[PDB]
């Protein structure tokens, strides 16, 4: 639902989702009309946890990039008739399109995180995420933090 506070203030409950792109133009188009779309798996996950959780976050990583672009707040369920067909062919195989509102834009790369891994994905290195892979509250928050206090960036520019 609607935001109630800030995402990075502790009252609110959170979950952190790592998204990936194939494309860096794929990113440039989110950042741009606040929008991204997922597998028709993780578009049921994500949705699920948009109705039952204050906030839900989207960390953002392009394939071979070596780390995140950035992170933002999923503002809507998966909508037919949002940017429609705003993908190009891609759509046809992808959940509806949802509204995300950026919050970061930053770069930060796996290897300055060190030796981190995800004990809610088989205590994997981070860099091995795959595209929807929840991140615990406390890594995910951390995440969240030390990007934030990076430089922002103007990706588009």
């Amino acid at each position: 639902g609607d935001p109630f506070g800030h995402v990075a203030s502790p009252q609110s409950t959170k979950r952190f989702f790592i998204i990936k792109s194939n494309r860096m133009s794929n990113i440039y188009t989110s950042i741009q009309h606040g929008v991204w779309a997922t597998s028709k798996g993780n578009s049921r996950k994500l949705s699920n946890a948009f109705t039952s959780t204050d906030h839900v976050l989207l960390l953002f990583s392009a394939n071979e990039s070596g780390g995140f672009q950035g992170f933002g707040r999923m503002m809507s369920l998966p909508d037919p008739q949002l940017f429609p067909g705003i993908w190009g062919p891609v759509q046809l195989r992808l959940g509806s399109n949802f509204r995300v509102m950026w919050l970061k834009q930053c770069k930060i790369e796996f290897e300055e995180l060190g030796k981190v891994t995800n004990p809610w994905n088989d205590d994997l290195p981070l860099r091995k995420s795959r595209d929807g892979t929840e991140v615990p509250p406390a890594l995910g928050s951390l995440l969240c933090t030390w990007m934030s206090q990076r430089p922002s960036e103007d990706l588009l520019a």
